[PDB]
């Protein structure tokens, strides 16, 4: 029918958002406003306080300042990927090693199914975040999650995409992810294919994920240009080399950006819209690459400007927001179908 999901597509999901009633706090749309890292000393850039008034989005969600934790929504947001075709949510992993995590994920899992989605981990930058305890951690999110029916596989392997992987040395990662590595998780219970964040030029990133070990890599930043891996015209030299070394691309693509909310000295970070025009140019970029996966960037980062999900216009005392302007509320999720059948056409 040219409506099913796409199981080699990943849409990058936050889960961290909360409201008073569910949560105790309006977490995450009440966010601090981060310093200028040029800005000199002194600085007291306040806060955002996630009234229904003042949140820390330049954009305004369709449904309100919502929990991650309420099962209500989680229905919502599948209802949504099934819509816009993408079979696999990739969920930030914080390691906050709380119960209230620990119930949102395996409501997440449960509400994912009864759609046939799958679940993968996004492996963030938790504190102290080393191979050893990256180990246990995979461990403990395979035993945990692994038998549930929402958990993804690729060809009999889980997958995790690791943000900001450069923060650890190859000689540490070739000693998780070698088959000879100290500590491998290779040929064990608890293998998986591993996915980096290729950030910058092909003289530091090609020996940085060959000595690491990693399985493919991804490009995360919905804004073009950000880094080198964020460039799309390098999309096609990449699958090559990846191509050549074995290696799964799996480049990453956003409708815009805009963090100027939480980041106001970022404003040169800004990729507008443009009515779905910078969306549809970054897809077609992915597809011509000829990868076999896509990422996209992102379904909820509010934060950030990167979101699919539905907005809203809003103008309030306190802010006036960004909306999708002449396009519709789910233009993106609509969009994103009309996309992922173009990717299955040419896989
Ligand atoms: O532009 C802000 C930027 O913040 C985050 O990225 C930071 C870091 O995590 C990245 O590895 C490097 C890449 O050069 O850039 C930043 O320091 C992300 O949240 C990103 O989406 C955001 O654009
Ligand atoms: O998921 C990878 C990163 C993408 C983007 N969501 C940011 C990063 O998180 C940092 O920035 C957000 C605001 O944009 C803060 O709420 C987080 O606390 C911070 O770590 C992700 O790591």
């Amino acid at each position: 029918l040219g409506t099913e999901l796409d199981y080699d597509t990943f849409c990058f999901y936050y889960d961290w958002y909360g409201s008073e009633a569910i949560d105790g706090q309006y977490r995450h749309w009440a966010h601090a406003i981060a310093p200028d890292p040029n800005g000199g000393s002194g600085q007291n850039p306040g806060t955002i306080p996630g009234t229904q008034e003042s949140i820390a989005s330049n954009f305004y969600p369709q449904l309100g300042r919502y929990s991650s934790s309420d099962p209500n929504i989680l229905t919502k947001h599948m209802d949504m990927f099934v819509m816009a075709r993408t079979g696999v949510l990739a969920l930030t992993w914080w390691n906050e090693q709380d119960e209230t995590e620990a119930k949102r994920i395996g409501l997440i899992l449960d509400a994912a199914d009864k759609k046939k989605i799958k679940v993968c981990f996004h492996l963030e930058p938790y504190p102290s975040r080393n191979v050893q305890n990256l180990r246990e951690n995979i461990v403990k999110l395979i035993t945990r999650y692994g038998n549930h029916p929402a958990f993804y596989r690729k060809d009999g392997k889980p997958l995790f995409f690791i943000y900001d992987s450069y923060l650890i040395e190859p000689s540490e990662w070739e000693k998780l992810l070698s088959p000879g590595g100290s500590i491998t998780i290779r040929n064990t219970a608890y293998d998986a294919l591993m996915i980096g964040l290729w950030t910058s030029s092909p003289t530091v990133q090609r020996p940085f994920i060959l000595n690491a070990h990693f399985d493919g890599f991804y490009t995360y930043f919905a804004a073009t240009g950000f880094t080198y891996g964020s460039t799309p015209t390098n999309w096609v030299s990449m699958q090559k080399w990846a191509k050549e070394n074995g290696k799964i691309f799996i480049p990453s693509v956003g409708p815009g950006y805009i963090d100027t909310r939480i980041r106001p000295w970022n404003g040169s970070v800004i990729r507008t819209r443009t009515d779905g025009q910078y969306y549809d140019a970054m897809y077609r970029k992915a597809i011509e690459a000829g990868v076999s996966a896509i990422s996209i960037t992102s379904f909820n980062e509010w934060h950030e400007g990167s979101q699919i999900e539905p907005a809203v216009p809003y103008t309030s005392s306190e802010f006036t927001y960004l909306d999708y302007e002449n396009r519709e509320p789910d233009y993106y999720l609509t969009r994103t179908a009309y996309w992922v059948g173009k990717f299955r056409e040419s896989k």
